[PDB]
């Protein structure tokens, strides 16, 4: 509508949607991890606090933007927004934005999502954090492929792409 | 136009419209059943009696209806209809319904269809039952996925969509 960047969602969850336990991720899957280093590279992301100080530092190759209500947070080599709209100013240039998460920033940005990287783990972890439900009427997959199940992956899932049509 | 029901259609069929053999289905897809299971729940599902019989049980958490011209027809835990009317009277103040199969309840009910649940399997099976053609002008793709393919899914098959313009 009124902004200009292309907003995707980039998101890993399992069979009931579970994305964290305990400010964590639930698995480790290295494979999954570069093939979001090399989706998202040369783009901004956006991350909830919690979200990024988890990660602990600033992601190579990306502007690292921050989303918190506390108006004296600061971090070095990081962006940090207060509100959709600030992300939206913050960006207003760029052709697409991917928000990282987590859940709250999920929900935040959820009205706006334009494109969906959904990459879907066959496992039921246990876990606290999820993603939210989405209707995905007038949306379409473009892409699919099976993720690598390896010694070092040890689960099965698929990347998915869906595309909102309106 | 006077019943304010989305009529829904919910079929799988093959490469040429094929739905049934010998009063079953002619492939197991235990992912497409689970598909089914959850776009379905919380709706009533509109059987064929010949459909109902094989099932063989009322599907939980839905309304079983089943179209029959038999007026002496009762089963434990369903509900009966003898036409097109009486299932729009049982069902008038639903939101969705879910025209669940066979070929004749289909036909039945294809002058009243507003959206359209097609999974489309990608294989040609022998089989006696045929899904009926259908003109797709005015109707728009509002959804499309790859199913999942693998040991205990053999074929490969898309979901699709279709919401009526008109
Ligand atoms: N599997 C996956 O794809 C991913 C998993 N995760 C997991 O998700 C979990 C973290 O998610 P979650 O707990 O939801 O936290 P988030 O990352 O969503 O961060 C929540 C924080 O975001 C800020 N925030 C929330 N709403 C607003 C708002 N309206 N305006 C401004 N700031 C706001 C607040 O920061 P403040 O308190 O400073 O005000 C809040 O504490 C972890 O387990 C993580 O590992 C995260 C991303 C991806
Ligand atoms: N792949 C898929 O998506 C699906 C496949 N199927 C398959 O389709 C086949 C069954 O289809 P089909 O043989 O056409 O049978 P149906 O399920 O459509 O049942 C036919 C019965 O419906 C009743 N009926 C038909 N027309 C009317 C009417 N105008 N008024 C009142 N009742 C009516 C009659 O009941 P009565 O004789 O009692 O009077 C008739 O015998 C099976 O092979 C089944 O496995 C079924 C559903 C889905
Ligand atoms: C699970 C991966 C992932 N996959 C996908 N498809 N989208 C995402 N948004 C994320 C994510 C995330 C958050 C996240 C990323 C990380 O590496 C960059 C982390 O370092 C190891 C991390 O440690 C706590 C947490
Ligand atoms: C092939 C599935 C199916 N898929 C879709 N997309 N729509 C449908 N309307 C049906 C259907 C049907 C009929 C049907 C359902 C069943 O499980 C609930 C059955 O039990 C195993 C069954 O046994 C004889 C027959």
């Amino acid at each position: 509508h009124h902004h200009h960047m292309r907003v995707s969602f980039m998101v890993a969850m399992d069979e009931n949607r579970v994305i964290g336990k305990d400010n964590n991720l639930p698995w480790r899957l290295p494979s999954e991890l570069q093939y979001v280093k090399k989706t998202t590279m040369g783009h901004p992301l956006i991350m909830g606090r919690k979200n990024y100080e988890a990660i602990g530092r600033p992601l190579p190759g990306r502007r690292n933007i921050i989303v918190t209500r506390n108006e004296g947070y600061h971090v070095e080599g990081c962006e940090v927004a207060h509100s959709v709209e600030e992300v939206f100013e913050l960006c207003k240039n760029e052709e697409e934005i991917f928000i990282f998460g987590g859940a709250q920033i999920y929900d935040l940005f959820l009205p706006y999502v334009d494109k969906l990287y959904i990459t879907k783990i066959h496992h039921a972890f246990e876990g606290d954090t999820f993603f939210p439900e989405m209707d995905m009427t007038n949306w379409k997959e473009v892409f699919v492929e099976k993720g690598l199940t390896d010694e070092k992956n040890p689960y099965t899932y698929y990347y998915h792409v869906y595309e909102k049509q309106q």
